[PDB]
């Protein structure tokens, strides 16, 4: 439901083929928040419960509203936490295909983490979905150092965080349909394009 620590809890001797690392939005609960459980259930339907590990970014990522105003749209401590989870996935399960996602501050966190990641681990992330991407205008709809064909951004018309503001208006809270359908569809397509483990 809102807390999933499948990578931290998982046995290295029985690695999943696909590991999904997700960062929630500001003030959201657990480590998956409101959109992460919907994506997780559809990934489990596609790959099976034993085939995919879902891992939320918890620990030092507090998802504090005020940190949206920091230079990279989140805190340095939060970036260190998500970088550490990508490094743990790479170490624990070197043949797993990775996929990533984030909502709002969590989408800025996923973009900052992927930009800073060692290239050999970044290149294993077959697809990344970003909802309400707070650095959408600034980064021109891209994640630095990461290919456009592996990125999908969901930015609603009238969600002001997609157009360079930090104001929260009603379209920012309307990504439920996307998390239920097109975002898992994109992630499953990008994993099957390369394959699994």
């Amino acid at each position: 439901r809102t807390t999933r620590d499948d990578l931290i809890n998982g046995n290295s001797a029985s690695c999943a083929d696909v590991i999904f690392i997700y960062a929630r939005g500001s003030t959201e609960t657990g480590n998956l928040g409101t959109l992460g459980p919907s994506i997780a259930s559809n990934l489990e339907s596609a790959f099976g419960k034993d085939g995919v590990w879902i891992q939320g970014v918890g620990g030092a990522y507090r998802a504090t509203l005020g940190d949206n105003a920091l230079p990279r749209g989140t805190s340095s401590a939060a970036i260190r936490e998500m970088l550490g989870l990508f490094q743990q996935a790479n170490t624990k399960c070197p043949d797993a295909t990775l996929i990533a996602g984030g909502y709002a501050q969590g989408a800025a966190l996923a973009a900052a983490s992927i930009e800073d990641l060692d290239s050999a681990i970044r290149d294993k992330i077959a697809g990344t979905v970003l909802f309400g991407y707070t650095k959408n205008l600034q980064n021109r709809g891209r994640i630095p150092n990461y290919p456009a064909d592996r990125t999908k951004v969901f930015c609603n018309t009238g969600d002001l965080v997609c157009t360079g503001s930090l104001i929260v208006a009603a379209p920012h809270l309307a990504y439920g349909p996307d998390a239920r359908g097109p975002a898992p569809e994109f992630l499953i397509e990008k994993v099957r394009a390369v394959r699994g483990s």
